[PDB]
């Protein structure tokens, strides 16, 4: 949840951009991102023409994190800065996602 107010402000944000995803519900900054549908709403609610939904659906998990971190550094400029394996196979690091995450939410 929310203990900094850098978490509470990031994690209410993220859970109003992903509001309409069914199947989605963020609930922190570890957890909830290792499968990769989270960056991926992020991103999509933001520009819905940009990729398909059900094709994020199908992919795995590493694939959707990579997927996720090369639409936002095609289309947002946004340096990679974690791994999609940092994710994916292990608990993240929860300062790595928020570090990521603000760079989401200044150019969006």
């Amino acid at each position: 949840l929310q203990q900094t107010n850098s978490e509470k402000i990031l994690l209410s944000w993220v859970r109003q951009t992903t509001r309409p995803y069914s199947q989605v519900n963020v609930l922190n900054f570890t957890t909830s991102w290792t499968d990769g549908l989270a960056f991926n709403a992020v991103l999509h609610r933001h520009k819905p023409d940009l990729f398909s939904w059900d094709k994020v659906v199908k992919m795995s998990p590493i694939e959707r994190l990579e997927h996720a971190f090369s639409k936002a550094q095609t289309y947002l400029g946004i340096e990679k800065l974690l791994d999609p394996e940092d994710v994916a196979v292990r608990l993240p690091d929860k300062k790595s996602i928020i570090m990521y995450l603000t760079s989401l939410f200044e150019v969006l």
